[PDB]
């Protein structure tokens, strides 16, 4: 969001949003240090929205983010 003073999410609602519609993804489980883990999906807008790690619908949208972000093995973030 907005002056995030945090790395984590907050929760994630039932299906929160499109997959397709996000640009970039951040995987935030209790592993990297919170206690709510949710992968946040970086919308078109630039807004990040916690979503379920866990659900089958979110697991192939990471996959299709990873493939096209691996175009680019450079980060420096």
């Amino acid at each position: 969001g907005t002056n995030d003073a945090e790395d984590c999410c907050l929760s994630v609602t039932q299906k929160p949003i499109p997959g397709y519609i996000v640009r970039n993804f951040h995987y935030l489980l209790i592993k990297d240090g919170c206690r709510v883990p949710a992968v946040v999906f970086t919308t078109l807008r630039g807004r990040q929205l916690c979503a379920p790690p866990d659900q089958p619908w979110v697991e192939r949208i990471i996959q299709r983010l990873q493939r096209t972000s691996a175009k680019m093995k450079r980060r420096s973030s």
